[PDB]
């Protein structure tokens, strides 16, 4: 079922209902949120405007009462949220997370019945 | 008085390093501005609005040039931003968007032109 968003950072980004477990097998939104908020440094710098959704739409993924399928973010989103925000984290030492590589997403319109997520 | 260096944790490395006291809340020193902006701090984290810091830090710490010699506010539009993002948040968790930093204390940026504010990002 569906479960209003509890995730501070991610309240307000253009939908307000998550499910357990996202994709990275985080059981409650708890695990999720703990995780999520490292990244909060990053949000507010501004390296790029997508990074936040990009985040949320991947720890507290949307869920829609009638819609079963995953809806990941789509490729591009990672792509620009990359762009922007990795060479930032690279002059901090950190690299782009393995988990949140943008070839694991689907790309927008590439399949008909394959839905993804762009900002 | 006085343009002094910030030590406000919070508020260091925001675009400007120089303060001074009092502030518009009668802080007479940056450890009593600290004390109460830094409650501030897990919002600021949160990042419900990218722009919290600096709009906070622009009251509490605000901007002291050697070359204005006066009161610089942050602009209006600043302030919308903060709060449209973060007021929502606030009012959920039960602290209400405090009436010291209403949006409509602040100048629009350009609407007079003698009129100065700090707009950012
Ligand atoms: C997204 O959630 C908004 C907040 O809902 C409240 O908080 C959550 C956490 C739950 O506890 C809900 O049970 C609460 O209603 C919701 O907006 C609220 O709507 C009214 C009742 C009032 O509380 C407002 O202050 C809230 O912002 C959103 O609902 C949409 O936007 C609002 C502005 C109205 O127009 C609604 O009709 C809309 O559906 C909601 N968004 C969606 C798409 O459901
Ligand atoms: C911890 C407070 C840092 C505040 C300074 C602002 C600089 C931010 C850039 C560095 C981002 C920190 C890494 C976040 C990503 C991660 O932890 O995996
Ligand atoms: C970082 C330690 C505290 C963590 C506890 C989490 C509390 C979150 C409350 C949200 C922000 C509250 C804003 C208070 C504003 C005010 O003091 O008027």
């Amino acid at each position: 079922v569906c479960q209003e968003i509890t995730v501070p950072m991610c309240r307000g980004i253009g939908y307000n209902l998550t499910h357990m477990p996202n994709q990275f097998n985080h059981d409650t939104q708890d695990e999720a949120g703990l995780e999520v908020h490292q990244f909060w440094p990053l949000v507010e710098i501004q390296c790029s405007p997508d990074l936040r959704f990009f985040l949320c739409s991947m720890y507290t993924p949307i869920c829609l009462p009638d819609y079963h399928k995953p809806l990941p973010p789509c490729r591009s989103v990672c792509e620009r949220a990359k762009a922007g925000c990795s060479p930032l984290m690279r002059q901090y030492g950190f690299a782009w997370p393995e988990r949140m590589s943008c070839d694991r997403l689907p790309v927008l319109g590439r399949d008909a019945e394959v839905l993804c997520m762009d900002y």
